[PDB]
């Protein structure tokens, strides 16, 4: 381990071995000094115009962190295509992480003149929250992950966290965490860091779409032996009185047939069209938003439980806050136009999951008698019911991979709503920080903590290797399947490539459900 | 032991084992040149307004020194709470000290 | 086992061993004759003012029963404090029950 | 272990073996039901006429306890005489305790007619506070110890204790103890109990008087080589001016001689004569009492540090609260007459310890000059000084044996002031209680704790055997020693024997210091 010796090589590749695929990606990173080496209490109350739904109390820290919770951090577009076009499923098995070729640079600023040089003896500090003692900030769809394109140099995100709050104030249970309290490895140029991790057992992601629907599992050609109430009143003319008539469900009465299952849970969202002219002329994104109520404040149930984005022929419709939406390259942070973002679609699950913008179904609302007509009620919120079956939200090339399951007494189907794998012991948080280097101190002793430091930052490479287990497709479907494919005809540029300006871009969201499977 | 190699890691932690608790803390320090590298006779007599109760004779040296004779140098607030809320007593047994990642 | 010999001692205590705590409590009890040694059908219908939400049918028996389904049956206030101030969790593992020094 | 079988024999004896003496005594006891089987908060504040110096907060318990912390519980008068007339010292080594021949009786009360019968199936509970977790109530000179006379049946004392208080109220640190929280042995008639204990290493008690005094250790016949300032002014007539004259201490100037030691510490007490006519005519027992000030309240330093009761020829004088005082048989509890009590005397220690009613000595009080005569100050309170030597208070046949040293960070010469051996781990407290036996309960369930119990009490024997180590006398004194002796001439009764009424009595206090020893 010396100044003149590399401490690691560039490992970027993918190998397919059978029921496994191993991805490996390396990137060059840059880490500045955050918070001026300080920890700062940050808060936001209800003063000014800040609403109560957005209050918070927490801290910003001088630390940065590595994040690769995004599929494109590991799969190239072509690899993603190889995965989704041929496998009914897949899942993470184990990973290796490495930090190397570290270099700490210090910048001198005198008379407009700026010079940067190495500080051969400075160190960075690194450690993993292997015992999950820090607030788990990963799994919240934050920016700062390794770039999709291998040639892009990225900046390391700053670590910050939240605790309990009451307005802009802290409460008795509010917790303060000092990351310097943890043992951490100190590396100088020449030193490297690495660790291994094994994923817990988790189900394969459903990278397939159903080629059958819950309400169409019977034999088209045979009647049931079971009967259903088919008539409640006579029909012979005008002397119509009450009676009781029963019939057997059959090919023409599939909606009446007795069935064994029920569609998945529902939490109805407001519908909105991509054809603005068809929408009400008001600003309802928030006022008509589907939300949950937690201790006084409201949050969008975004994207909320997995529901079909729209029913047959209505591609223009989508749940106001019930789908993942990515931005196109350079889309504005605020009020970006529809043509600057990319809406995803969980259309593939219409097959088992209720459509996100409609009722779950209908229930009786009273007791009918001869003097009281029967009444019905529309169900727009339907929790788990015995016999329900459903699918989870799909995952995307540019979407999240996993999330830490909250440590609670209970929960229900812990599949992270934004999509992905829910893990009790997810990949550990990897914290990194440039060690503060005092600028000359006074010549006579003083109690005060130093606050004058040499200006510096660090850079180096990072590698992440993940082994994935594949669940091969075993279909007897005779006719060809749907497959993700590149466009055929000429185009100004190549999809999933760089610009004349060297800018890489992801033209569209790529899901995972192309192959089909029976129910 | 080289220019490009760290000579120690950051050890800051606490472990409770039964009738023992081990504290470990690391800090970053800075040391200036003191007394211009000199030893100086320093004194204070009874002239001016200086009272006799405060007279003294000694020396200032070009040296610095490490001091961790203060409980919070070892126990975090929470650890101190764990200690005082559950034990009738405690006492120091042994220690390890280390200086590393030195840069002039 | 004789008239003049105790058939058990008073065990009331608590011991903390690490990831375990063993509670032990003894009490003196009294048992009368219930229901005049009889089993009786007991019922409550919707007559008088008794609402339907409270109707019931069952039996009262000549038997008594032991119950210690209440944490204070095992933890003293101080022990409860030792438990809740230092542990993220706890749970029951096994138990021993004993009846002795019986006198009719 | 049966109803018809004794569970122990009567062991009362003494055997002398050399440097050891083993005492053994058995007594018959009776234990009633205390506090109606209840624990009760007891308090005493500053209301009515109750002074602040006497406030307190604590609890009375349903338990009784065994106490044998009194030498006459083990030594007969003759044995005590054998001990003190022949040994320079002695100390406790180990003990055995036993409870047996237990019988629980229940009393029926109907129409003035009272009958008592056995309750063959009832139990008593016994246990030792072997880990010193309960307030140590022994060592406070309380009544209730085994009787001096073997034939006397005694009643077991009730256990109660005190915690912190503020007036008649408790405070945050006040502790409540439940003795049923402790494991305890349950015995029916037929069962027995016993335990063993070993005394910690402790110095031999000084059962001797010094035949030399601190200020008379030199050779009567030789001068010192050392000099002392003997003259400060000339003497030749009236032209007397200052000068400096020095001399050598010698046989006629022993008070001036240089010496190596200093008399023991001092805490001056007010003197009082047994000839009432010589005392001031006022009620000064409390107002002139020697006391210590602890958190707002005052206590008599009684008897306080060990000091000689009186100097030569003043047997009639004694410290108002600086000596142990026992009562004669049947002396009233309150305002007993002088002729009804027995004052002890620590006269034997005049030899090293200051007299309790005089100064420790004299010190300079200023800086003398030619224009300022020297001044002196009388010292009435003198704490430990390098070079001091002293003796402890003597112990008495009817006095206490040991006391538990308070659990504190520090202390000084932990010899219990009332006299005896100070132990960090003294004999454990032995608690005993009759188990409550419900009288018939109601026939239909009720939440309330039972409060109706069968009336009963218990009785049985108790044995205590203690082994004492003796320090034999090794004197070369030619002439006979002083010895405790029975009176020679006729008397109405025999000292240390019973009455025509069968009442045993101890005519006088018997100390321990008869043999002599050089310094
Ligand atoms: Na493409
Ligand atoms: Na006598």
């Amino acid at each position: 381990d010396g100044v003149g010796s590399s401490s690691g090589n560039w490992h970027c590749d993918s190998t397919w071995l059978g029921d496994r695929v191993i991805t490996t990606s390396t990137r060059t990173w840059a880490l500045p000094t955050y918070n001026n080496h300080l920890y700062k209490q940050i808060s936001n109350g209800t003063s000014g115009g800040a609403t109560n739904d957005n209050t918070y109390f927490g801290y910003s820290t001088p630390w940065g962190y590595f994040d690769f919770n995004r599929f494109h951090c590991h799969f190239s577009p072509r690899d993603w295509q190889r995965l989704i076009n041929n496998n009914w499923g897949f899942r993470p098995k184990r990973l290796s992480f490495k930090l190397f070729n570290i270099q700490v640079k210090e910048v001198t600023q005198n008379e407009g003149t700026k010079t940067i040089a190495n500080n051969l003896t400075s160190t960075i500090q690194v450690f993993t929250d292997s015992e999950y003692q820090l607030p788990y900030v990963l799994g919240s769809a934050h920016q700062g992950c390794l770039p999709p394109f291998p040639a892009d140099v990225f900046m390391i995100p700053q670590y910050g966290y939240l605790t309990l709050n009451n307005g802009s104030q802290a409460v008795g249970r509010s917790s303060f965490y000092c990351l310097e309290y943890f043992p951490s490895q100190m590396l100088r140029t020449g030193n490297n860091f690495q660790f291994t991790y094994t994923f817990e057992d988790v189900p394969f992601h459903s990278s397939y779409a159903h080629s059958q629907s819950l309400d169409r599992l019977m034999n088209p050609l045979i009647d049931q032996y079971l009967y259903y109430l088919s008539r409640t009143q006579t029909t012979g003319g005008t002397a119509n009185t009450q009676t009781l008539g029963f019939s057997q469900g059959g090919p023409n009465t599939m909606a009446n047939q007795a069935k064994n299952w029920l569609p998945g849970p529902c939490y109805r969202q407001q519908r909105v069209s991509t054809t603005t002219g068809q929408n009400n002329n008001s600003n309802f994104a928030w006022t008509a938003g589907t939300k949950y109520h937690l201790n006084g404040r409201n949050s969008l149930a975004n994207p909320g439980i997995a529901m079909a984005t729209h029913k047959d022929d209505e591609e223009r419709f989508f749940p106001s806050n019930g789908i993942l939406i990515f931005g196109k390259q350079n889309a504005a942070r605020d009020n970006a136009d529809y043509s600057d973002v990319m809406l995803t679609s969980e259309e593939e699950i219409k097959t088992t999951n209720p459509v996100a913008t409609e009722e779950y179904g209908i229930v009786a609302d009273n007791l009918q008698q001869q003097n009281t007509a029967p009444q019905i009620g529309t169900v727009n919120s339907q929790g788990a019911l015995p016999g329900m079956v459903w699918q989870n939200r799909d995952v995307y090339l540019q979407g999240p991979i996993w999330a830490k399951i909250p440590h609670t007494d209970g929960n229900f189907h812990p599949s992270p709503l934004m999509g992905g794998f829910g893990l009790k012991h997810p990949p550990p948080q990897i914290l990194i920080k440039n060690t503060p280097v005092p600028a000359d101190p006074p010549t006579t002793f003083n109690q005060s903590k130093l606050n004058s430091f040499i200006t510096q930052y660090s850079t180096g490479q990072v590698s992440v290797e993940i082994e994935w287990e594949l669940q091969k497709e075993n279909s007897k479907r005779w006719n060809p399947e749907i497959q993700y494919t590149s466009n055929y005809y000429k185009s100004t540029s190549v999809d999933f490539a760089v610009n004349t300006e060297g800018v890489y871009s992801e033209p569209r969201p790529i899901g995972t459900r192309y192959l089909t499977r029976n129910l």
